[PDB]
């Protein structure tokens, strides 16, 4: 079971990169998650659209494509998700074919504060289900106070985060 | 009364920049709409930020705390606002003093086919709302069927969406 990591960050620090990376190690028998790379993905522009997609946005639409199911790590901004993960989104699913059809997924998402992620992890889910994206109910998975919830080599400590990310993963197998 | 039009649309021909031009030939005496170019703002990334604004954003954050209102127009993508819009939002809105704040705001959105925009309108208006923006409620202003509301190189040949601009213009005065 081929799963893709998606990281609504670019930051080298990340949280959320932190948070997938971890998620690598928690996967269960059976499953593998690879992490992509949306850091080459353009604003979008119709203009530039029309004359064929970039080569970095052509890259992940045939990781979209080839991935068995799909897991988001969107940190919210402002009420909202991160614009550039929504961004790469946009690219992705131009005609033809959108990769993002019929794919399962699981969103997560990691803040700093003391909320964050409830806004963006549902106008996420809408927006993947408007693609015909059939993300997993539950488990909910949030990580709040991440600044404390990680350590500097990027490694998750609350138990709780942990085992929530593993049960995630395999109700996503199921 | 300066005011400040977003669209957030990058392409030439977009519906949501003519719109706003077409607001151009609508102030009434005492307000006057200049048009925030977003095309140079980067993909936000953190680690570019810590060492501070790209020029195109300091450009934009400098238009925004100089303008007594904010106009704008954003396409809806995906059952949200468009990536490329966000994306400003979330340069334009880090600390130190994000200009945002206290300014009030109008909401108009342009799209093709079926519905549009009302979902990226109540995103993006809670968005604002969370900077400290103070949205007007009504009237609402939804252009719908855009490629057929406007003709070859702009202006806007339904009366009906011509109303509204002015009615909402009109508020925004007041
Ligand atoms: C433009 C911008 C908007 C943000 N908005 C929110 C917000 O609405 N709520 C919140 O709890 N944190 C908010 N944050 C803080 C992030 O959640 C926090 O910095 C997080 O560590 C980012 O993690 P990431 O680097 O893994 O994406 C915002 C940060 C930025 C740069
Ligand atoms: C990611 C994306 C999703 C879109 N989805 C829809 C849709 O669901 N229905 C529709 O009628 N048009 C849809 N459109 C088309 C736009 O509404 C149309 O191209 C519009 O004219 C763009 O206006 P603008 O250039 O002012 O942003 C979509 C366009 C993009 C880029």
């Amino acid at each position: 079971i081929k799963v893709l990591g998606i990281s609504g960050s670019l930051r080298s620090g990340s949280y959320n990169s932190a948070a997938l990376q971890e998620a690598i190690g928690l996967v269960p028998p059976g499953m593998s998650i690879e992490l992509a790379d949306i850091s080459g993905i353009p604003l979008y522009n119709e203009d530039v659209y029309a004359l064929g997609f970039p080569p970095a946005v052509e890259r992940f639409r045939e990781q979209i494509r080839a991935a068995d199911a799909l897991l988001f790590a969107t940190p919210e901004y402002n009420y909202s998700m991160a614009g550039v993960l929504k961004n790469a989104i946009d690219w992705a699913s131009r005609p033809p074919e959108q990769p993002f059809s019929g794919k399962p997924a699981a969103i997560l998402g990691a803040s700093a504060g003391r909320f964050g992620t409830a806004r963006a992890q549902y106008h996420l889910r809408q927006t993947l289900v408007f693609l015909d994206v059939h993300p997993l109910n539950k488990p909910e998975v949030m990580i709040s106070s991440a600044q404390n919830a990680f350590d500097a080599q990027g490694r998750l400590l609350d138990d709780k985060a942990r085992e929530l990310i593993q049960q995630q993963l395999q109700a996503l197998q199921l």
